[PDB]
């Protein structure tokens, strides 16, 4: 039958991935760049270099536009290896 609260629909769809994108973003505009990503990366303990970040954007970018967005993230996260 039909429920009220409906706590069965617990499927990890793209709806949940949309949040992961905002985490990486700095100002939450919808796109990510080496400069922006370099900021969030600074929080990490290890000392990453500007060159090391280029690798993250290289494989992270699928539209060869230079930045990463929801469409790119959903594609990058949906099977990185
Ligand atoms: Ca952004
Ligand atoms: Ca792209």
């Amino acid at each position: 039958m039909v429920r009220c609260m409906k706590d069965d629909s617990k499927g990890k769809t793209e709806e949940e991935l949309s949040d992961l994108f905002r985490m990486f973003d700095k100002n939450a505009d919808g796109y990510i760049d080496l400069e922006e990503l370099k900021i969030m990366l600074q929080a990490t303990g290890e000392t990453i270099t500007e060159d090391d970040i280029e690798e993250l954007m290289k494989d992270g970018d699928k539209n060869n536009d230079g930045r990463i967005d929801y469409d790119e993230f959903l594609e990058f996260m949906k099977g990185v290896e």
